[PDB]
């Protein structure tokens, strides 16, 4: 037993990682197979990056796969990133997918510098299509993946920090995560909202792990219960999110409605002192994947 | 910016992973140079391990890695580890060492199941050298451990779980953390304490990170401190502690002492609905390295 924020082993992520310095920029690339992908900002100089690109040279490009220099042979844009061809396939290429995630989801983030990796922690993707990372100066091309087996699922590149202290980025194709750009005029996240189905997953972890001070009988409709939720700024909860709550509804044997019932009462009178796997606060970054995963004991490789 | 609990990248430590099967026990082991270690309960049949280790034989142990058969060539006992002399040297082994660590300090465990990694956490040694970790059934033999550049000091390997959910091992020489045993008798955790000079390490981890509403002018000595701490079942600072805070009190422009007098008054009001870094509770698990580490960009290879 226990429970922990745990993310995918890393391995397979930290031999795709490499340098990319351009003009007076340095930050990280992905190298899968023969490309290098980075954050179209990393070309030199309110920006307009099809005039900067055409500007720019192979040559210009120094990437660099821990000590081995690895030869640029094209370059294009693809929405906010660069795809570097160079003339070396990464020999290192895991089985991997550019998928996009949705809003409450889960992934790992590898944080890199120069392109070496730094650390590993899991986050959520934000209602509000932010992420509450941990990035400085330097970490731009850091990538979000999940893992399946032995395929690699990238969905997330590391571009911006925004004014509150979170951080934007786009999926693997370029494309970012919300209403952000990837210049540096004011942009601000928006107002964002609990993940409902995530806390409610999260307190199932709690009874499979032994916390159950939180149980009642009382119950409730799923339409009572989401007139609490809008009123807590938490998301709606749909049918499907029950659905999906099904297994670890029969693991422990509280009806989902019934687990709703505690949130309820959660929500109306606090934890009066008390903790929840450790928490002070209602924990909504585990998907109810999550919990599966971490109360079965799934691997990987 | 951002604070996360981040452990250290995985991929050295997972190419040493392999698993151990002996009568019906699987279990992790951990394969360096031509050594692979693992905890000695593998062994078959209140036990007297010397006794159930003469009547072994090296084809009694079906050592993996991945697909490829280990072949074992002899068999060893130190303290409460198993070590299983292989006929084949593991090309990945990293540069290590074998550190054991201090309560109070934090690792990395990178939790393992049939000898495959599933998933990375950061955890600290508590007090009363248990852990709080996260581990099902054929995690034992996952291993814990630091990185510092481009060497794995192994810090911790996993025996056993105690009855309040905690966890308790060995470190690599096969000596326990703490006053346990791996038998299956009844054994209890002991009390624990908070680790005070890592919940001063975080308050400064939120200054630099802009919380700073807990901040104040109320200063104190190190002994009005401590009868304080004692109050609250926090461990006594040291002189030692302060100094080593010394760097984070002279990034922020907070003296030690201050910033005691500030954790005094959380103690005595609580946090009054506001949080900290995300969390309710004041957080012990970062040590004044961990916070340094991730609010510079320190990476590792
Ligand atoms: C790439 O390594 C960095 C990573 C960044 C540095 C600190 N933390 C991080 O995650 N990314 C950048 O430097 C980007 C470059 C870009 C193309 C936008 N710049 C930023 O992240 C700045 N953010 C920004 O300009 O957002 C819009 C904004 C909002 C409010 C006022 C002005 C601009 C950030 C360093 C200030
Ligand atoms: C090795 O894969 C497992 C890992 C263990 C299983 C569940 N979570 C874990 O971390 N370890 C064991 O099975 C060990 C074997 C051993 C040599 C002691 N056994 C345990 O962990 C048991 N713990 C135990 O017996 O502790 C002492 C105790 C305390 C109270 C009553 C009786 C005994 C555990 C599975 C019950």
């Amino acid at each position: 037993s226990g429970f922990r924020k745990m993310a995918f082993p890393s391995g397979k992520v930290e031999g795709c990682m490499v340098q990319v310095t351009c003009g007076t920029t340095t930050l990280n690339g992905l190298w899968l197979d023969d490309v290098v992908y980075c954050p179209r900002h990393v070309i030199c100089t309110n920006p307009n990056y099809e005039d900067l690109l055409i500007r720019k040279s192979n040559h210009n490009f120094l990437v660099q796969a821990g000590n081995v220099q690895l030869r640029v042979i094209g370059h294009s844009m693809q929405n906010c990133v660069l795809k570097l061809k160079v003339d070396t396939a990464n020999p290192k290429t895991p089985k991997y997918k550019f998928v996009r995630i949705q809003p409450g989801q889960t992934f790992s983030v590898l944080a890199c510098y120069n392109g070496s990796p730094s650390g590993v922690y899991q986050c959520a993707m934000r209602p509000n299509f932010t992420i509450k990372g941990s990035f400085l100066n330097g970490s731009c091309g850091s990538v979000g993946f999940n893992i399946d087996y032995d395929c690699v699922s990238f969905c997330y590149m590391h571009h911006m920090e925004l004014p509150t202290g979170v951080h934007a980025g786009t999926d693997l194709e370029g494309n970012f995560y919300g209403p952000f750009v990837d210049r540096q005029t004011a942009q601000a996240a928006g107002t964002d909202t609990t993940i409902t189905v995530n806390v409610l997953a999260w307190l199932y972890a709690a009874v499979i792990n032994g916390d159950r001070w939180f149980l009642n009988r009382f119950t409730t409709t799923l339409n009572d219960f989401n007139l609490v939720a809008m009123k807590y700024n938490y998301e709606p909860l749909t049918q499907d999110h029950v659905d999906i709550l099904g297994p670890l509804s029969a693991q422990t044997g509280i009806a989902v409605l019934d687990m709703c019932a505690s949130l309820k009462e959660l929500l109306q009178n606090g934890m009066n002192g008390r903790t929840i796997l450790g928490s002070a606060l209602l924990e909504d970054e585990f998907t109810p994947f999550d919990v599966v995963r971490q109360c079965s004991g799934v691997t990987f490789q």
